[PDB]
């Protein structure tokens, strides 16, 4: 599925994503946009053999099991297929784990690189939350 801007700021901050670790929903619409264009079937192969899945990007070395990425764990308890899906609640559940893991949103390089600092408010404007 591949959300509208607006369609998933609202379904981030059902699933209590809004301000959860202090970060405004602003800037995970903002990593979502940078990491997957919103598009919850987005796959990315590392260097490392691992591979990031979904909306934000979850990497099979911590969070995911997909059974193909030697040495890794699976913090989250999820098959990586599960980032995948439409419903965005096995993504959110995760990214709590991960976002609580000491590093913040660092954790998602495009958002240090391409949200941290900015005006991310501007990801949330005009939706009706
Ligand atoms: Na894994």
């Amino acid at each position: 599925k591949v959300f509208g801007r607006c369609e998933l700021a609202a379904a981030m901050k059902r699933h209590g994503l809004d301000n959860y670790r202090g970060y405004s929903l602003g800037n995970w619409v903002c990593a979502a946009k940078f990491e997957s264009n919103f598009n919850t079937q987005a796959t990315n192969r590392n260097t490392d053999g691992s591979t990031d899945y979904g909306i934000l990007q979850i990497n099979s070395r911590w969070w995911c099991n997909d059974g193909r990425t030697p040495g890794s764990r699976n913090l989250c308890n999820i098959p990586c297929s599960a980032l995948l899906s439409s419903d965005i609640t096995a993504s959110v559940n995760c990214a709590k784990k991960i976002v609580s893991d000491g590093n913040g949103m660092n954790a998602w390089v495009a958002w240090r690189n391409r949200c941290k600092g900015t005006d991310v408010q501007a990801w949330i404007r005009g939706c009706r939350l």
